[PDB]
């Protein structure tokens, strides 16, 4: 048998806010986080989105809860995030753009799932992302300040 530790098969992850975040002019109605995990570049489940908060108070507070399987999770996959910027038209649809994108490997370098709360910068979105999440984004926390950041909370209870 085992004492009974790392045994968790959930992955549940909350958002705090964001900070200069790349919302200049004044008319985005509001904002969300699309995250989603990836092996090697292709999918492997649905992706999740948070809810919609106004650009000037990016703030969420919300725990968003992955389809994956921690006891199935590939070391080869990890986590991905971007934010996106919805606008709409009275009667029109809504449009949503990319604004920066984040890789967070799952696995630390020591194949042990991340833990503790955690800020790391995010990259720019290249011109005009067709897509809205970039799942082949580089890994690991930009060095650069300009750049946006997003605050999340890793916890693994089943």
């Amino acid at each position: 048998g085992s004492s009974g530790s790392s045994g968790n098969s959930a992955l549940r992850i909350k958002i705090l806010c964001a900070t200069y975040v790349n919302v200049n002019i004044r008319d985005i109605d509001k904002i969300y986080v699309r995250t989603g995990i990836y092996h090697g570049g292709e999918p492997l489940c649905d992706n999740v989105n948070t809810q919609r908060v106004p650009c000037s108070n990016p703030r969420w507070n919300e725990w968003l809860n992955y389809d994956i399987y921690i006891p199935d999770l590939p070391r080869a996959a990890r986590l991905c995030l971007s934010i996106c910027s919805v606008k709409g038209r009275k009667g029109a649809k809504e449009e949503h753009c990319p604004l920066a994108w984040g890789n967070i490997n799952l696995f630390d370098y020591t194949d042990t799932l991340v833990s503790g709360k955690m800020a790391l910068n995010l990259w720019p979105v290249p011109h005009g992302l067709e897509d809205l999440l970039n799942p082949i984004g580089v890994t690991g926390s930009n060095p650069n300040k300009e750049t946006p950041c997003l605050e999340l909370e890793f916890d693994w209870f089943s």
